[PDB]
């Protein structure tokens, strides 16, 4: 029953990320195609978790993940980075943003099932 928002301009992979959810259980997925569309949805409530693409248009994985932090009401929100390779960089600033977790593409449901448990266990959810 979460609602899982999963942001990411790339079509096919928002199919493919949703797929894995529903393969885990999930099904109250939602789709947003950058993080200004994203964040325009989060606003109406009702989003339990958030996945998003590290590069998209309008607004970028790094600062949908800055602004949704810097919401009082989307505060707390737990948000799964999705990436590509993984430079340090990248894991340094999304850590120090406040991501939950990251992957990198392409990743499998037995990945992200694992991921999905470590965030939950640290939330006790």
């Amino acid at each position: 029953e979460l609602k899982f928002l999963v942001v990411d301009d790339n079509s096919t992979m928002r199919r493919i990320v949703r797929n894995l959810l529903k393969e885990l259980g999930f099904n109250n997925v939602e789709e947003a195609e950058d993080g200004v569309d994203a964040l325009n949805k989060l606003q109406a409530g009702g989003y339990g978790f958030v996945i998003s693409d590290w590069n998209m248009p309008n607004m970028d994985g790094l600062e949908l993940l800055k602004t949704i932090r810097a919401d009082g009401a989307m505060s707390a929100l737990p948000v799964l980075m999705t990436t590509a390779e993984a430079k340090k960089e990248n894991i340094i600033a999304a850590a120090q943003a406040g991501a939950s977790g990251y992957v990198v593409k392409p990743f499998t449901a037995a990945t992200l099932e694992e991921k999905l448990n470590k965030i939950f266990e640290k939330l006790g959810m």
